[PDB]
């Protein structure tokens, strides 16, 4: 079992941050491909791809949200983390 | 608009379906990281809404990717369609 550090949570809230980046990021580039589609095959085609994109696109926002709020809760465990030790550390 | 065009649009869907496979991936490894670091009902809260989205992201990989073969195909048909046609014009 490991014996957890201040480092490597924040190590962890660092990947969560960044993949959350990456989920609104896609999303911005899928939405303009999405246009670019859109100008490219006729309606039908274009309209079947929309109608299941924008069903799936609020559960990767969702998801850009979720990555965040543990980003931000790993942070905070981590200098919670940092204080515990300190204190033992300190305590003499 | 040309087989090009299309053929470029095609990379763009492959490109952004591995991105949402590889994403998983790591996502997929980092819930199980997050499973060592903490205990109690907000980390349960959290892992149990990774659980209820993941579904949704490998839906996203699967629509790109079928997009990115129907354009290369299409860019293909259009390519062939117009080689043939202007074979019987000359």
């Amino acid at each position: 079992v490991i014996r957890l550090t201040p480092e490597e949570l924040r190590g962890v809230a660092r990947q969560y941050n960044v993949e959350s980046s990456n989920v609104t990021e896609l999303i911005a580039r899928l939405d303009q491909m999405s246009h670019t589609l859109q100008g490219i095959w006729e309606g039908a085609s274009s309209e079947a791809f929309i109608q299941q994109y924008q069903e799936l696109r609020p559960s990767f926002e969702k998801m850009a949200v979720l990555l965040n709020e543990v980003g931000q809760q790993l942070h905070n465990s981590a200098t919670i983390l940092e204080d515990t030790d300190q204190q033992i550390a300190s305590q003499i």
